[PDB]
Parts: C-alpha cells; structure tokens; sequence
C-alpha cells in the first residue's frame, strides 16, 4: 500500500502515490502529466468524474477498466496503473487510471509515407481489438495519439464526420468494419488535408457520403427491413459512385485503391482490418508475424443489469486485482 499525497488541482483534490510526481493538468474525467519515478517516464494519470454516479455511470467506469486492463498491444493505450486512495470498498469512491503519456494526436498532425505509417499503425492496432471481439465505435483523429517518434496509439472534431452510415441510420447489427469506415475516413483526410464528410447534422452527414460513394443499389437495399430507412435513401437524391482516382487526385494510386476498399456503403463488402493489412500499399510495413491477436475478452458483463454498488464493487476488484506490466 503506497503513500498517498493531497494536491489541489484545477479546482479538484487529487490523491495520489508519491510514485507518481509533478502533477501537471493536460485537459478533460480530467488529466494530469506527470513523473513516474518508478519508472522514468512521463505518463497521463486520469482521475474519473464520479464514476459511480448511476447505474450508467458505474457500468461505463467498470467497461473502461475492464478494457484498459485488457489492452496489451502496441498501437493501442493500455494500463500501466489503477488506484483509488480508498482504503476499503465502503469509501471507495474515486478511480485514477495511468497511462503513457503521448506527445499529440492526429487532430493536430502530409507526405504519402507519412500516411502509409500512421495508418497502418491504426490497422495494426485494429486487427489486435476486433480479434476480442471489440468494436472501438469513435475513432476520430482526437482518438489517435503519436509521440515524436511517430509510434501511434488508439484510445478512447466532430464524431459525426467520422462515423459509418450504418451507424447514422442506427442499424443494430453493424460489425466491426464500421472502425474500418472511420480509418477511411481520417486516411483520406490525412492525405488530402480536408474533412471528407464534415456534415452539419446527420441528414447533412449521409447527403455528403451518398454524394462520393453513390446511392445504394438493389444488392444492398434487399438488406434494409426498414421501410423508414429504405424510402430515405430511395428518396434522397440517386446519384452513381465517384470515381476515387478522380476525387482523391494525384494521390497514390494504391491509397485511392484502398479508400476504394474501406469506403464502402456495404458493411458485409468492406475490407477488414487483418485484410487491409495486407493490402499492397502497407508493402513496406506489412509483416503477419508482427501482426499479433488478442487474447480473448469476457465482454457477458455487457448484458447484465446490476445495481450502482455491485458495478461499483466489481470495479473495486478489479483495481485490486491489477498487475502491472513488466519493465522493459
Ligand atoms: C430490420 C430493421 C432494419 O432494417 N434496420 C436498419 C435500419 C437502418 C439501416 C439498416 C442497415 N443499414 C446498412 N447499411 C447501409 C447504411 C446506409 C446508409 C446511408 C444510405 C444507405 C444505406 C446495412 C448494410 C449491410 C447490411 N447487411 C444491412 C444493413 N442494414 C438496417
């Protein structure tokens, strides 16, 4: 058991072990840089805003550790610590969760190469959360971190502009390739400079796609048992597919190829991420022995209605239960 510090911070009293030194806040939970003097590095220590506050608030803090404890990869954000000043469950009321600190994200940060590397990062990362049956749902260039050094991670702008159509319509059994939307999405945006879809609301957002990628056809539309959502498309304006060398002009050919492959309206068409990987633009990067899954996750907590303190007192075992990775 650590030795604990009180320090005020941006009006809100962080308590934290002496392990960790010279709070700095980064932004908003909220987020403090710090020193980790155990291990030498610069890291992002999160304190969550009352994360037992109801049954949904309690549940979402339990999914995120879960998650976070989960992750073991290199292109995805993973737990280097957790920790409460609790001394027991029945004051439990505070979670700190600690992570590597990274310099930027995409939103801020370019060359064909420069693209071909951040997004096969993300596609590598990809194919490590949807091997455990995981769906991120809200990559955005805010939800992609690089260092100096360029290494990339995903964690968890407006998220309409990046989100599958899909998605839009609420379809209830969308499936993993909606995050292989969004990563068309940022990769045509990095290689051109512009927001492909930046739609004003989400008639406008779905006006915008339709526009590139062309009204559905029968082969899809067969697909849709929604009358409302069939007579939408049926009805909204019925334009062809663009051509993508002719949007996406003196592009690499092989980038507008891919963009070709994850920009499709048709979910059950779209490529994956194990398969994007091994698509020929990522040739200089692509190696399936360097390419690992995940082990697999118990997400039957998704389906189950519990009570704030039972959320609450399986996310207290699960801080205690933490065991951090090795140093190396
Ligand atoms: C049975 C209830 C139902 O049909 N619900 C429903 C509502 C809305 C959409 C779908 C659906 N959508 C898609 N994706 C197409 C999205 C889209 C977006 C904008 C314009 C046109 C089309 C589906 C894709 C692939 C399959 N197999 C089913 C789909 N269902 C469903």
């Amino acid at each position: 058991r650590p030795t604990f510090y009180r320090q005020e911070l941006n009006k809100t009293i962080w308590e934290v072990p002496e392990r960790y030194q010279n709070l700095s806040p980064v932004g908003s939970g909220s987020v403090c840089a710090a020193f980790d003097t155990k291990t030498g590095l610069r890291v992002a220590v999160k304190k969550l805003s009352r994360p037992f506050q109801s049954i949904i608030h309690a549940k979402r803090t339990y999914r995120e550790l879960r998650l976070l404890k989960h992750m073991k990869h290199e292109n995805v954000i993973g737990l280097l610590d957790v920790f409460t000043p609790a001394r027991s469950l029945e004051e439990f009321n505070d979670v700190y969760l600690v992570t590597h600190l990274m310099g930027a994200d995409l939103n801020n940060i370019l060359t064909d190469d420069h693209v071909q590397f951040l997004i096969y990062q993300i596609l590598r990362g990809l194919k490590y959360i949807h091997s455990a049956d995981i769906i991120h749902r809200d990559l955005k260039p805010s939800n992609l971190a690089v260092n100096e050094d360029c290494e990339l991670k995903i964690l968890d702008v407006a998220t309409r502009w990046y989100r599958a159509p899909e998605i839009m319509l609420n379809w209830m059994h969308y499936n993993q390739t909606v995050d292989i939307w969004s990563v068309g999405c940022i990769m045509a945006e990095l290689l051109t400079g512009r927001t492909l879809f930046p739609g004003t609301d989400h008639i406008d957002q779905l006006k915008l796609i339709l526009r590139l990628v062309g009204t559905p056809g029968a082969e899809l539309l067969k697909k849709i048992c929604s009358e409302s959502a069939r007579n939408y498309i049926q009805s909204l304006t019925q334009m062809p597919k663009m051509n993508f060398a002719n949007v996406f002009i003196g592009a690499n050919p092989l980038a507008v190829d891919l963009l070709e492959k994850m920009l499709v309206l048709d979910s059950d068409k779209r490529i994956t991420a194990a398969q994007a990987l091994a698509h020929a633009y990522f040739a200089q990067y692509h190696d399936p022995d360097d390419e690992p899954v995940a082990d697999p996750y118990d997400q039957s907590f998704e389906s189950r209605d519990l009570l704030i303190d039972e959320w609450k007192s399986l996310t207290y075992d699960e801080v205690i239960s933490f065991v951090p990775p090795p140093l190396d």
